[PDB]
């Protein structure tokens, strides 16, 4: 069965860093929760009841629908977010380490110019979804964004970085100003360890 | 040129029946504000320009795509929260015309049946969107469910009544707890004479 993942730091350790304790607690212990309940419900008793989540995601993602099955949304938001906690840590100025930094200036240019990409794709998906940095069939890095639970799975890619921009990931702490939760995140949540680690 | 429409009601109206200030100030202030002011920039210098919301959301929904324009995504939500404000109104046990009600035992058995109905689709929308009540082009009453800014004009269908579920709707509310709000919505918000008279 699917299982809701521990945070590797506490609910407030986000807190100084522009991630309240509240959201946390909303979107780990109440949002993240129920993609674990309610994918397991609608599992249950299914050809996908055996499988690792990267298989259900692949396996139910339907690339000509508008909307997804109960299973693909909730395997994948299980997913998703299972990525996003590790992606943030607590700390001032974490390292990004070499191999990140120098593959980063390699497909964007810069940093600051990658982070700016990344930035405009979370703001640009309308509704919910995610923004995200993905090594590409090719081994380039590239900045796409998805709908609702869609992720890089569905297009045989591999996540480096996710951002969720479901309204609840950041309206506790900054209302409507998605860009600012954006660039905020970009400057000071990322565990650039944990992205250049997916490398 | 879009506009911006008052609401039919002082701020503060609605906080006492579970809509707070806070939440009609971002969500009217803010949000809407954005799509007429988005929405004009882009429609600005396009055949689009000249025409009514209703014929630009008609003329620029594509079929089929699970992302729209950035012309459809934001007149759609302009028309969507246009309606919203009017279909809601302050009154504690605010009274059913005749008329609708037949309508709705007709349709769906009791009120009650069709409010149960009305939660579920909304609950039932995936991500960002609205939960409807509509009038469909054979005169049939029925519960919708759309995406993102995706509405009844998109299908030949005329809005009775729509509930923004986009979590901006709700979240500084009720948090996570989008069957409480919808329930709340159902029981205390809505102007039945509001809806009645769009049939
Ligand atoms: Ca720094
Ligand atoms: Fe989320
Ligand atoms: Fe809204």
């Amino acid at each position: 069965a699917f299982e809701l993942p521990a945070l590797p730091y506490a609910h407030d350790a986000l807190a100084s860093l522009g991630m309240s304790k509240e959201t946390l607690e909303y979107h780990h212990d109440l949002h993240h929760k129920a993609y674990v309940d309610n994918g397991n419900k609608l599992i249950a008793g299914t050809e996908w009841e055996g499988k690792s989540v990267e298989e259900i995601v692949k396996g139910t993602y339907c690339a000509g629908a508008v909307a997804q099955s109960g299973i693909f949304n909730n395997a994948s938001q299980h997913w998703n977010h299972a990525q996003f906690w590790e992606m943030m840590g607590p700390g001032e100025d974490k390292k990004m380490p070499g191999a990140l930094e120098k593959a980063l200036v390699e497909s964007f240019g810069s940093v600051a110019k990658f982070k700016e990409d990344f930035a405009a794709a979370g703001a640009g998906q309308f509704g919910s979804g995610w923004a995200w940095l993905v090594k590409d069939s090719d081994g380039a890095l590239k900045i796409t964004k998805t709908e609702n639970g869609v992720n890089p799975l569905c297009f045989g890619q591999t996540a480096l970085l996710g951002c969720d921009v479901w309204e609840h990931s950041y309206y506790i702490d900054f209302r409507n100003k998605r860009p600012a939760y954006l660039t905020n995140f970009l400057d000071k949540l990322v565990n650039w360890e944990n992205v250049a680690s997916r490398m």
